[PDB]
């Protein structure tokens, strides 16, 4: 099996969102990933279940439990993302796992954490980011907050911190010879994800007013603009030298505009930039500014990404069943990753305990 | 030093956004982190570091740097491609003085290809791979999700997964290697769920018309009587039904939860209901509930929130609050971040390491 995480053995108790996204990446990088789903369901639809062996097993039954408990015994990592108490009351808790394998990295993916008042509440991405200030900061100032899909709570502030915890604990287990419990809460990870704003907030460089900051769309030089065809460009020309390059491509003379960072005159500035970008279509701007430091790029829809040169040449995507999918990231010089394998039709848990000798 | 990464040694060449964030998290978890800046701190992102100066273009500045890297486990650089090569700090020069080094390259566009030398920021990397187009209301231009998705989630976090996966690989092979983390790639994997969903006909390229983009009335924010907001995330029918009951809404009178043609009508009924009381009222009503209804707090209110206070998600420092390390560890727990450690001379650090 190809990739830097070759050898690594992972047990994933089937859940939704972060838990599986973490498991995918471990797989992606060559870990051996075994997912136990409920029998009361089931070759899979979700391309998120790539780089995976799937096994049936009713964990409520006494048999199901011990089979599971065997897999965990011969494995490096356990991933679960159920509310607190669920694995305990199944007989798969940390304390129970530590008795068949004190090397186990016990990885617990939740929104709210393992304790505290909200620890039993149901929730999704949007709820976790609502409590820690993030959601309030996203969207235009004249309107209600808009959810950044489930990118910030589930994945960026959830799965990815689960991965860092798993892999940091594996580094630890090289010294001490023992595993441990990784407690990944989306509300905490997403908070560290936005540490920049907490830092800027302290030094007067970020306010709580939505749509009135450097990076939220309030700056006319860091925002999207509608073009003549109703498609969009993005502008991220923060540094003055890049902003100057953008102005020249737009045909605007700096002498006729207000200063880039005079906020009181951002309305005028925005109006000027808006009229300029509105006068040609996205693909015009795309050409004018390619190879340029103007920080102006076309805003592509998913369906167009496969035609973008830089995306094609670096193989950011591969084809798989009437749909493109992202190739693993990041990339490794010596132990490169493979193309992911599609979800691996169900298997029997004995066959896996056997294969794992 | 407290944390699961005690005695990991990390050299960081100073830049902006992702590279510093990754270095921060490494520090947060107990790693020894030395950051080389240029002779020309306030940012709390520079927490859990030692800062040193060094003209990397001088003969001596370079010599010193290579003496650090020789002793360290990980090097982090976030410059445009070619930049570290020309300084004399490229992968191959580093592999001469330390074949074990994990060499971590943090860019937006990647190491090669047509845009590889183009300046950019977060908003640009996510414009090219479909992400930015997908965010915001439908009647309107896309809105940047701050720089959470390219710099951090699709950026620093993938650098970290790569640094630590390469540390694992090393333990079996004795050898370092190069980690190429590009924000346009990481952010693409970060949104793999949408790519899966699109392949099976359960996501469209229309903005504001999906389960998770704000187009679903059960997955969106709502304005309340006081002008503040709640978030609703009641995807599962049982959670949704719990929410209707607490709103005072008889299910029989409403359109089906998932009849999309009638979402606008559904949304107008839920809008009226949420508008009729203040945000704090809904926070009370739905506490301990599975209704998936939560107050949308502004940054300055977060320190007053029970679940935040009691789990110590933040700590106080300097101006105000900062996030404590994540994730958390049972045995080898992280400590409260140290503020940034004012300029020390780089020779000191070298005697301190062997
Ligand atoms: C493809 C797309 C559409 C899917 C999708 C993706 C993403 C999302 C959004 C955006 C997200 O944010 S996903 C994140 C949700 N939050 C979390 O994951 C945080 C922690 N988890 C939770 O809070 C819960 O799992 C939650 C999702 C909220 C609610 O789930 P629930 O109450 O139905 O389940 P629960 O976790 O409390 O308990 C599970 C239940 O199942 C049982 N179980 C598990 N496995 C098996 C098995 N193999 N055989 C038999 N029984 C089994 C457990 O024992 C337990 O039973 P119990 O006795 O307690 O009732 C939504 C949907
Ligand atoms: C707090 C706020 C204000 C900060 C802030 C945070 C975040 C953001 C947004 C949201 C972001 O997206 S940050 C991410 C930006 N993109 C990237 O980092 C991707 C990779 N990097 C780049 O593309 C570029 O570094 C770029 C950010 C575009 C800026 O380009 P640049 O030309 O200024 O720099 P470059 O990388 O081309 O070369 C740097 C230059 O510095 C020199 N350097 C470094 N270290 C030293 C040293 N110790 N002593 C002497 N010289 C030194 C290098 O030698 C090099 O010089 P060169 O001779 O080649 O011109 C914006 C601002």
């Amino acid at each position: 099996m190809a990739g830097p995480l070759s050898g690594l053995r992972v047990v994933e108790l089937a859940g939704i969102g972060p838990g599986p996204h973490a498991a995918m990446i471990l797989g992606d990088l060559g870990a051996d990933v075994v997912r136990i789903d409920r029998p009361s369901s089931v070759i899979s639809r979700d391309a998120m279940l790539r780089n995976r062996r799937i096994v049936t097993a009713d964990l409520k039954s006494d048999q199901g439990l011990e089979l599971a408990l065997k897999l965990i015994a011969k494995a490096d990592v356990l991933i679960e993302g159920y509310r607190p108490g669920v694995t305990e009351r199944l007989g798969l808790g940390p304390e129970e796992c530590a008795k068949v394998n004190d090397r186990l990295i016990y990885a617990r993916m939740t929104g709210w954490g393992q304790t505290g008042p909200r620890s039993q509440q149901a929730g999704h991405d949007i709820n976790y980011i609502s409590l820690n200030g993030i959601l309030h900061a996203i969207g235009r100032g004249d309107e209600r907050p808009v959810p950044p899909l489930n990118l910030v709570g589930d994945f960026g502030g959830g799965s990815m911190f689960l991965l860092v915890g798993i892999l940091a604990a594996l580094w630890e287990r090289q010294s001490s010879g023992k595993g441990q419990v990784v407690d990944a809460a989306m509300v905490d990870g997403s908070s560290v994800l936005i540490q920049m704003m907490w830092a800027m907030r302290a030094t007067g460089m970020w306010t709580d007013t939505r749509g009135a900051n450097m990076l939220d769309g309030g700056a006319p030089y860091y925002d999207t603009y509608e073009c003549a065809d109703g498609r969009y460009v993005a502008v991220g020309a923060i540094e003055p030298q890049f902003y100057a390059a953008m102005l020249a491509g737009l045909g605007l003379d700096a002498a006729e505009l207000p200063p880039q960072n005079d906020r009181a005159r951002w309305p005028e500035l925005r109006a000027l930039l808006t009229e300029a970008f509105a006068s040609h279509d996205r693909d015009h701007w795309g050409a004018v500014f390619a190879n340029s430091d103007a920080c102006v790029t076309p805003v592509l829809a998913f369906g167009e990404v496969h035609n973008e040169p830089h995306i094609i040449e670096r193989n950011t995507f591969y084809e798989a069943n009437g749909g493109w999918q992202p190739m693993p990231a990041p990339r490794f010089s010596r132990t490169a990753s493979s193309q992911p394998r599609p979800p691996a039709a169900t298997i029997d848990i004995e066959a896996v305990l056997t294969d794992w000798d």
